[PDB]
């Protein structure tokens, strides 16, 4: 029910851009540098996702038309942790610590959805055939584009203001993802509940990410990026 | 026959992976024992992952079986602040970076020894708590080995120094020994079972022979950043 699925994924869009988090990250009242405080929790996820892109998504050796679909997807998506570290720097937020605090911050019970994010896809499209493993990346680059799209408004603010190069709450990787969030597509009768089962999964895991940087931002209200010009 | 038979192939794996090449030198009482410790920040790609793989994929908070996996993983789950503890006393907690810290944890020298827990996660989130079992005994069983072999350089240089190390430390190999095949032993299970736990013991040991693999791989790679605990 490829017609469904897709509306499925597009109603499931509609209220993930409504969460509260979001609202917070496009509010132009409110300073870009507040916005982007969220921004050191993506690290509980940015190298995952490269990981998940790199070693679980892609299987170099496939013939089936989905897959070597999904390979070119996964060579482009698992280069952007490269960027998250870029902005990092940028936003001030590579702040010198001891090794056992960088592990702790990480490993924080605050950030375990963040953590396991990627982890629950990985489970979730182990033993999925392609056309299924390509329901999980669609919802998941759905998501992903809903997020950048609101951080790349303080982050473009910052760097115009700066006159600085972001790559990653940025226009540039909005343009990539844009590309990323084909339709000649007929499931097997049990594949379309199946397919509903991955959307709704997806997007509940990305729901309970956002909650987790929503509760960051309250508790950590004063430790705002520090860019400078 | 079944069991009788799994059981036999943990004692096979652990013989066969206590030989390899990285335990011969944790073990080598002529070499200083900072130096063999070398490896010791690798495990920060592990040790807290496995923490997670305790709380949230093995541990299920009414079935007998997954029952005493939880006792089991609830112990396990704790462990990992011992590593933080023996991380500073080593002189291997240093000041860095964030993203330094990062893309040490995320190095592709360490790619097996960060999803080792990941690939068990994968192996076990479809099996019934008696297989989660053979899965939690092979896991322990390469672990003791390893916690056997660190705990020689471990408990030297805590002697030397008078610390009180609790990861790399016989108080750790001791609780692990601990970690049961009594309830394992007096269990029957199918062909399928059979083969499954086959498949299992394999992989468990295999994915850990891969890490050892990246440990050596590490100390030769950084022969010069040997361990600086200090003395009281
Ligand atoms: N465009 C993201 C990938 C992404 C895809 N889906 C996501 C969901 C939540 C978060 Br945070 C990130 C993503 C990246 O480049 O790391
Ligand atoms: N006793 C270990 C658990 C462990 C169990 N199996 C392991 C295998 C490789 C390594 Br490194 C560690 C383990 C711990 O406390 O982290
Ligand atoms: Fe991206
Ligand atoms: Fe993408
Ligand atoms: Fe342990
Ligand atoms: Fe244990
Ligand atoms: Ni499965």
């Amino acid at each position: 029910g490829m017609k469904a699925i897709l509306q499925l994924i597009l109603e499931k869009r509609q209220e993930f851009e409504k969460l509260p988090c979001f609202e917070f990250v496009r509010d132009e009242t409110i300073s870009p540098e507040e916005r982007l405080i969220l921004y050191p929790c993506i690290a509980a996820f940015a190298l995952n996702f490269r990981d998940l892109n790199r070693y679980d998504y892609r299987d170099d050796n496939s013939s089936d038309y989905y897959q070597k679909i999904i390979n070119i997807h996964t060579q482009e998506d698992a280069k952007h942790w490269e960027w998250f570290l870029n902005d990092l720097e940028l936003l001030g937020f590579d702040k010198t610590m001891r090794f056992s605090e960088a592990l702790r911050f990480v490993w924080s019970d605050d950030l375990l959805h963040t953590r396991r994010l990627c982890h629950n896809i990985a489970v979730l499209s182990h033993d999925l055939e392609p056309v299924m493993k390509m329901v999980v990346i669609e919802a998941m680059e759905t998501a992903g584009l809903v997020i950048f799209h609101a951080l790349a408004k303080p982050g473009e603010s910052i760097a115009k203001a700066t006159r600085r190069k972001y790559l990653y709450v940025a226009d540039s990787h909005v343009e990539v993802e844009t590309g990323h969030a084909l339709e000649q597509t007929q499931l097997s009768s049990e594949q379309e509940e199946k397919a509903k089962e991955i959307v709704n999964k997806v997007f509940q895991w990305s729901t309970n990410l956002i909650g987790e940087f929503e509760r960051y931002v309250k508790a950590h209200r004063s430790e705002k990026a520090q860019p400078t010009a």
